[PDB]
């Protein structure tokens, strides 16, 4: 989104003549050929269109057209003046600025009280190249009887960048992005954000790429069944005692532990030493054993004496 602006700087028509050779409304004085009966009522028409190597006099004003109201007589100098809504033409555009253009600028005499219509004083035309910039470029139409000067520029609208004023960037800090804008309209992510729109939170250094995730920067939220600072430890089956997991909800037994919960001792003899009075213990199953009793002892643990 941009604007092509045109400002009138000066007009000099010392005798008050039209392009056709006649005076701006009135009779020419025989001899001195001075136009003394009236002065021009000078206004300007502007036509902006696509580049033409061979500039046509007519045709459509594709990029826009405009006119100023009457802004002075035969001669006026606005060079030391500021320039207001009356002596300037604004031509907005929403298409990417093509750099190349054709510009028609004409000085006209107003006649809205007499028999004759509005008549052209002088015409300027050219084709050129212009990039977005706040800097004005002066152009002078000083080849005919009436001379005029004007300045032009192309400016980008707010948050627009590049040669076509077409690249949009407005800084943001919400669920659509967390960034600032470059001098080129590029997005520069706030600390803790990544991706083209700076909308992907950077997770805790070491966060599991398989089981860890983000919503806010610096965190590590675990996938269901995963735990730990880096979400890289599985959660064993609830109820698991002497077992481990490689995957969530597993209960893989440690040595000499049995059962789905790894709570059944396969070395009851080693852990409890239940055979009393010099008896020998034998592991025979989960939480199971058998005692072989010396002479004079009886019972499951050789506890019955005599
Ligand atoms: C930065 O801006 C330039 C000019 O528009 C563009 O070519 C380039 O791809 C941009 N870089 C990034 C990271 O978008
Ligand atoms: C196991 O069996 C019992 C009866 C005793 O003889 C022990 O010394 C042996 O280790
Ligand atoms: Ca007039």
């Amino acid at each position: 989104s941009g604007q092509f602006e045109l400002e009138i700087l000066s007009m000099q028509n010392v005798n008050g003549e039209l392009q056709n050779g006649n005076c701006c409304g009135g009779a020419r004085n025989p001899g001195d050929r001075k136009c003394t009966r009236d002065e021009c009522d000078t206004y300007f028409k502007v036509c902006l269109k696509e580049y033409q190597s061979r500039v046509t006099a007519g045709g459509p004003c594709s990029f826009g057209s405009g006119s100023t109201p009457v802004i002075g007589g035969n001669t006026f100098n606005l060079k030391a003046s500021r320039g207001n809504d009356r002596n300037r033409i604004v031509l907005p555009f929403s298409f990417a600025w093509p750099r190349s253009y054709t510009l028609l600028v004409e000085a006209w005499d107003s006649s809205n009280d007499t028999v004759q219509p509005d008549s052209i004083i002088e015409k300027a035309s050219h084709s050129g190249m212009i990039n977005p910039s706040r800097q004005w470029q002066t152009l002078k139409q000083n080849t005919g009887v009436a001379h005029f000067e004007y300045q032009i520029r192309v400016t980008c609208d707010d948050y627009y960048y590049g040669f076509g004023c077409n690249k949009f960037c407005r800084p943001r800090d919400d669920f659509f992005g967390h960034y600032a804008c470059d001098q080129n309209g590029n997005k520069t992510c706030m600390e803790g954000w990544m991706g083209p729109e700076c909308n992907r939170a950077i997770c805790r250094q070491g966060c599991s790429p398989k089981h860890g995730s983000c919503k806010l920067p610096g965190d590590c939220r675990c996938q269901y069944g995963w735990q730990g600072l880096y979400c890289d430890k599985c959660i064993p089956h609830p109820g698991c005692v002497h077992g481990i997991c490689n995957e969530p909800w597993q209960c893989l037994c440690e040595t000499n532990w049995g059962g789905q919960l790894c709570d059944k001792d396969l070395n009851y003899c080693g852990t409890h030493q239940p055979c009393l009075n010099g008896g020998t213990c034998s592991n025979t199953g989960p939480d199971k054993y058998q005692c072989s009793c010396p002479e004079g002892y009886s019972g499951p643990n050789c506890e019955i004496v005599d």
